[PDB]
């Protein structure tokens, strides 16, 4: 837990690097990996996104590096889209007949396991809740080598999503906007943690 | 790190698994909520009426060391106004009633107006999911960390686990649901190498 960076210590290009592979590498349901890293260097984006992101007053200006975690859209995560075939096809070097029944698999999960065809808000924040477990390992990542992160929620969704759909960054609708991280060196300790008794969290069956 | 079965026989020390599940609940959470709940449920029993309705974890129920149900806390709960919410600030935050009462309305228009929270109690409830997935990494990167292999599951039929975990009291009134399980334990192989897109597809910088 850190709320401001500073702003003349940089993590090294290769420290960087490590935190962005372990995003890359983190695991995704179905293998889909639905998300991508913008990292957000240039000032004056960090400014336009600053006015629209009240979580973030101090982390946008003092980060040494920002990120926008953006999650695939029903558009390219429904069982049936081509992100899909493409990414199996590709990534994952499937042969046609395997990833017919991979894809009847993510079908039947999709529909009637989690009801994600609810609404394509749904698929989206499923897709989302992947871009988490990335979010939590780069977060680690950045911890284990001194490097100091910040997550994100704090922005108005419409302002966000129009800025990065104008800066054409959700790829005509494969994409929206899931969260935010700020990486850099702290300029204070943080907040000593507080947390809920173990016995409020934990239970043993 | 890709691991779909485990060595029945080989289990993570108390000690191990303790520190796993301290790097779970030490996790970030929006709002500082913690909207989660961790069930270890290693009764054989248990896992066996789980796995019936878990297609996901066929080979990993059986043979994990530990198994874990992530459960999130639900609309009734983390809903800006919830009575969940005053007694986290208050007893674990120590925030005094008026600060308390500040971060509330705050809570109040993030949730609204500035995520859309509350289109549904499902849109809720897996924001509070989503923080899960959090603590669902870190667990792995922390066993992984010390020699212990993971897998998460979401392969599962909603309904099913929901009633499951329902008539067997964890899910407190309402205040849960499942958000997503993980499995815990030694691979008897190593994996496969992993395959993922290249880093030019899933980076771009401004």
């Amino acid at each position: 837990t850190t709320k401001e960076f500073d702003p003349n210590k940089k993590v090294s290009d290769s420290d960087f690097e490590f935190i962005l592979e372990t995003g890359r590498l983190s695991p995704s349901s179905l293998g889909l990996e639905p998300w991508k890293f913008v990292v957000v260097q240039n000032p004056e984006f960090r400014e336009k996104l600053r006015e629209y992101t009240w979580g973030a007053q101090k982390q946008l200006p003092t980060a040494s590096h920002f990120v926008l975690i953006l999650a695939r859209t029903a558009k390219d995560i429904k069982y049936n889209a081509d992100y899909i075939k493409r990414h199996l096809k590709e990534v994952k070097q499937m042969p046609q007949d395997v990833s017919e029944g991979y894809i009847s698999k993510t079908e039947e999960f999709q529909k009637n396991d989690l009801h994600l065809l609810e609404s394509d808000r749904t698929l989206f924040d499923w897709a989302s809740k992947q871009t988490y477990i990335a979010l939590g390992n780069m977060m680690t990542a950045a911890a284990q080598i001194g490097v100091d992160s910040c997550p994100i929620e704090g922005f108005q969704y419409d302002h966000i999503h129009r800025i990065l759909e104008e800066e054409g960054l959700l790829e005509n609708g494969s994409f929206d906007i899931s969260v935010m991280a700020a990486f850099g060196y702290r300029v204070r300790d943080p907040r000593p943690k507080t947390r809920s008794a173990v016995e409020d969290v934990v239970k043993w069956v």
